[PDB]
């Protein structure tokens, strides 16, 4: 009848995540082409 | 014997109908490329 009434009571109502895209973005790993590798450990 | 006595007796003149398009214009979900639905009844 009055759901106007019942809005204000919030956690009656069911609770749902507008998912949305958080979080800091992907980083990448540009300097390979530049550069030769040399990977001996015992450097 | 005019063809105007017999112009208002519409009834005994053959009846044609001016064949022509007539209508409304379809809309169209123009919107949904651009959206991402999320279909919940609990929303």
């Amino acid at each position: 009848m009055t759901f106007s009434s019942t809005s204000n009571l919030k956690e009656l109502l069911r609770k749902v995540v507008l998912d949305v895209e958080l979080g800091r973005e992907q980083v990448q790993l540009l300097y390979k082409p530049i550069y030769d590798s040399i990977a001996d450990s015992n450097l």
